[PDB]
């Protein structure tokens, strides 16, 4: 009832929703020192677009070092600046940071009761059950102001909009809080797929924010399901895990000996293949929560092999400026989602990027069927008109709210989990491989590169075509591996050395003449630059027929 009507309140009054939530973002504003600069003295509409300017992070990033160093938050918001965000994006290899506040958290909760609502309209079976979701709280880092920067979930799981969540299925998890909230992740998912097996009848979704990371928690658990099954069958936690709120929850859960459980799950696991094995582990599963779109595409096949099938479901699209929206059709294969963004976020606008849209620049309400677009964000915490860097693409209409399917990060080259690894990065790295070459008598002709998830964990791909005896120099192409990945950002460097969600970056060396081979294949199907990343599986035929040694980091 209530939501029906709420759905279709949020989506048909997208025009007056959007310009009242500009008005209320700017007006207190005003005082504010950036919009000052802009003569924004009054809320105007045509004034703010006349006058405020369309920026990148790069273009305001000394006003939020400012803030970042103990300044006033009113230099950029007059709603106070609490905390910041860790984007997955970087700046100078550091990871971005952008402003927060309780309002980031009251839009997300907002989106995740929402979004609780779609599936449950769409999914039956999952009121009196829990999710075995595999949730992690990461470090923070604090700042010279005071404040904390985290991650999106976790400055959620670090407050009391997670400690004291609603009380139903949608929140209710087989893992204890103290699991959810344990820093130590290699801990934590050891103890999330525990809990997961123990608790196994009761599970009626399992997930977590990114198909990488439900892939990872599979892998894991095919090199750890003896050991797991152990615990069980003693009752026991295995000594190695340290975190204190661990060992307490995880033993609670646990309660005593249970070697009859843990013989049923080993007989699942001894079987000849993984195929289902989600599935069979936990029978009641009714479906998969976990973002499937942009690079984590990638991750779809796999998941339907170990999952039998069970629906994917990708319901969120969102980033450190703002949440964006979710998917109204939950159901729909991994290719068909798009996501409707909700008018009550942020203020948004977009940049057309293709020739279909001859504006310079477009409210929500005008985006066309058929264009692609950059989103331009105005929250609630100190960023006015700023670019995304993403490229949607409008898909359809939920009464007056465009649907957007996510296209790409802009320049992003490679990516295996969060990691997020543009061209220029890349160029970085070759370039610092290139002068390891020449201080051995070799240089580099030329190099693209490919992400490669055909096994666990996933890893970069370079391949490099050198020019000058019997062999090549593997500790000079080893050390080559070595300072690419050393060039590369904090975030590759979480998930390769801490995480494990990526390995060791590999360099193939090509032979002579591979690359203009690359050139008369691409040109044969009509076309020049060596492309910086492949994703034709042709290409990639051509360039593998063309590797002459390989070479690993580390
Ligand atoms: N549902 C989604 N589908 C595809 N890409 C996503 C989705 N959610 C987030 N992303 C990507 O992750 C970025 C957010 O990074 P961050 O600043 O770390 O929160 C977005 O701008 C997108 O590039």
């Amino acid at each position: 009832e209530t939501f029906e009507k709420q759905l279709k309140d949020l989506t048909s009054n997208v025009k007056s929703i959007q310009d009242n939530l500009l008005e209320e973002i700017i007006t207190p504003n005003t005082k504010t020192e950036y919009l000052q600069r802009f003569l924004i003295d009054r809320f105007d509409k045509e004034l703010f677009k006349k006058n405020v300017p369309i920026v990148s992070y790069e273009d305001i990033k000394p006003y939020l070092d400012r803030v970042v160093n103990g300044e006033s938050s009113d230099v950029i918001s007059a709603r106070t600046i609490t905390g910041f965000l860790l984007s997955s994006g970087t700046s100078g290899g550091a990871q971005k940071m952008m402003p927060w506040n309780n309002k980031y958290l009251d839009n997300l909760t907002f989106i995740y009761d929402l979004r609780m609502q779609v599936i449950t309209k769409h999914v039956k079976g999952v009121e009196e059950g829990k999710g075995m979701m595999f949730l992690f709280t990461k470090q923070e880092s604090m700042t010279p102001s005071g404040l904390p920067a985290r991650v999106a979930t976790s400055s959620y799981f670090k407050s009391d909009y997670f400690k004291n969540r609603p009380s139903n299925w949608y929140y209710s998890y087989t893992s204890p809080d103290e699991v959810i909230l344990c820093p130590n992740n290699t801990e934590s998912l050891y103890c999330h797929l525990l809990c997961g097996l123990v608790q196994r009848d009761e599970v009626v979704r399992t997930g977590s924010i990114f198909a990488s990371v439900m892939v990872r928690a599979i892998e894991v658990l095919k090199n750890s399901w003896e050991e797991l099954c152990s615990n069980i069958r003693s009752g026991h936690l295995s000594n190695w895990v340290t975190d204190l709120g661990c060992q307490n929850s995880v033993s609670l859960v646990l309660g005593g000996p249970r070697p009859e459980l843990a013989d049923t799950i080993e007989e699942i696991c001894n079987q000849n293949s993984w195929k289902g094995i989600v599935k069979r582990l936990w029978p009641n599963t009714k479906y998969i929560e976990t973002v499937v779109t942009g690079s984590m595409g990638q991750y779809v096949p796999m998941l339907n092999y170990y999952c039998n099938d069970l629906p994917l479901v990708s319901t969120t699209y969102g980033s450190s400026e703002t949440t964006f929206g979710i998917n109204l059709d939950p159901l729909c294969k991994p290719e068909d989602v798009s996501y409707t963004f909700m008018p009550n976020m942020s203020y948004f606008e977009f940049i057309p990027m293709d020739g279909g849209d001859k504006n310079d620049v477009v409210d929500l309400e005008d985006v066309k069927l058929g264009c692609t677009y950059e989103p331009v964000v105005t929250n609630f915490a100190g960023l006015y008109r700023m670019r995304v860097g993403d490229i949607v693409l409008v898909t359809g209409f939920y009464n007056n709210a465009p649907q957007f399917k996510f296209v790409r990060r802009e320049n992003v080259v490679l990516s295996i989990d969060s990691d997020k690894t543009n061209e220029e990065d890349l160029f970085k790295a070759v370039s610092q491989a290139k002068l390891v070459l020449e201080s051995s008598g070799l240089d580099l002709k030329d190099f693209t590169s490919y992400a490669d998830t055909s096994t666990f964990p996933g890893h970069y791909v370079v391949y490099l075509e050198v020019d000058t005896q019997f062999e090549l120099d593997e500790e000079a192409l080893s050390t080559c591996c070595l300072v690419m990945e050393e060039s590369l950002d904090n975030v590759y460097k979480r998930c390769r050395f801490k995480d494990g969600s990526i390995g060791p970056l590999e360099i193939r060396v090509v032979r002579q003449g591979t690359f203009d081979s690359l050139m008369d294949f691409f040109i044969s199907q009509g076309a020049y630059k060596t492309p910086r990343c492949i994703k034709s599986g042709k290409a990639l035929q051509v360039l593998e027929t063309c590797v002459v040694a390989k070479f690993f980091s580390i």
